């Protein structure tokens, strides 16, 4: 029954194997804040933060999170806390900063739990369709494949279905559709789509066609807390919820949300976002509790070198996880200037 005793901030940065284009920015490096908490018994526990260099995705940043954790440590260092529950009640006040909260929870979780070894069913996302891409998916043989929405989606579907194995088909629609698209969406109901993520930026568009007509809908970016989820599930015919730990504010909130929505009839999927192998482990850990394969991407898919080596190694259509051990040599500290 322990006190917290030291805090080191670290920073890490790696090339993406391919560049990522987002609306506001192109990504070449995954910049990432790591923390390390040390108890009075001499033990080191690491947390990985999902925040980015700049505020393009979210109001929280690597610099903003570092400040919030810094100040949480000062308010809470050399406090005795007995249980995991007691430890978590010290990050109640961080609820309005879920990325900072999740980073700490990742560390705190490890202080009170043994870390299983396990495998999860591989859910692939397809970036665009090409001939190297398809021969990759022949090799990997995933149980689910995810497609981005394009005007050319129907064609992309048929192109995909030419692989010789069965898989589940998900569409990510990225909040971009309109009464443009009703014809396309209703025709898609015949195409065995497991779910479509976030078709509309405005959720109320959903009762403008009488449900059963289009494929099952999923929440993703609108899954901002367990409240907002249950509200939307009741008000609209949504059957799938995508849960990300950085959005809800930690592992604990995700675990709560899994349990609640297991009874509540909605299917549940767990996901991450350009994670290193520490965060990936915890995400996957939660993902095996979901009804469908998670947005968890294999080791060596984004990054040649990781801070946790081969966290999520793909073998026979499944991703393999052992307890995450941080290569402290790969990390550099926060405050300095470093070659990598």
């Amino acid at each position: 029954s322990l006190k917290l005793t030291a805090l080191h901030f670290y920073k890490y940065s790696e090339p993406f194997k391919s560049q990522i284009v987002t609306p506001k920015v192109t990504l070449t490096h995954r910049d990432c804040l790591f923390i390390e908490l040390i108890d009075d018994k001499g033990n080191a526990y690491f947390g990985e933060c999902n925040a980015f260099q700049t505020d393009w995705y979210d109001h929280e940043t690597i610099a903003s999170v570092k400040h919030v954790i810094e100040q949480w440590f000062e308010d809470n260092r050399n406090k005795s806390f007995e249980t995991y529950e007691a430890a978590l009640k010290l990050v109640d006040s961080l609820e309005n900063t879920p990325a900072a909260r999740a980073t700490i929870v990742m560390a705190l979780y490890q202080m009170f739990h043994v870390l299983p070894s396990f495998s999860v069913a591989y859910g692939a996302t397809a970036s665009g369709l090409s001939n190297k891409q398809l021969e990759s998916l022949k090799a990997t043989k995933p149980t689910r494949i995810k497609l981005k929405w394009t005007p050319q989606i129907m064609h992309q579907i048929r192109v995909l279905r030419e692989l010789d194995f069965h898989f589940q088909l998900v569409i990510d629609a990225n909040e971009s559709l309109d009464r443009q698209d009703f014809t396309q969406l209703q025709l898609l109901a015949r195409e065995q789509v497991l779910y479509i993520e976030e078709p509309f930026k405005d959720i109320s568009m959903l009762d403008e066609v009488a449900d059963g007509t289009i494929p099952p809908i999923a929440l993703d970016e609108k899954a901002t807390s367990l409240l907002d989820i249950i509200n939307l599930i009741e008000l609209y015919n949504v059957k799938v919820v995508v849960l990300k730990p950085f959005r809800l504010g930690g592992i604990d909130k995700v675990q709560t949300a899994i349990d609640t929505l297991k009874s509540h009839g909605a299917k549940v999927v767990i996901g991450g976002m350009y994670e290193y192998g520490l965060s990936r482990y915890f995400t996957a850990m939660l993902a095996r509790k979901g009804d469908y394969p998670g947005d968890v991407t294999p080791a060596g898919y984004y990054f040649e070198q990781d801070v946790v080596a081969h966290s999520g190694i793909l073998k026979e259509g499944r991703l393999e996880f052992r307890p995450p051990l941080v290569d402290i040599t790969q990390l550099q500290p926060y405050e300095g200037h470093h070659h990598h």
